[PDB]
């Protein structure tokens, strides 16, 4: 998973926002993850 990768290696929101699209659920889990655990 693209968009599960991105968000357990600690990127940048622009980093999820790439590695996520076209999913704006996905995408905010990505989000969500790095502010709370990055």
């Amino acid at each position: 998973d693209e968009c599960a990768i991105a968000a357990q290696q600690c990127t940048n929101e622009e980093g999820c926002d790439a590695a996520c699209a076209p999913d704006p659920e996905a995408t905010m889990g990505c989000l969500m993850y790095i502010w709370n655990n990055c």
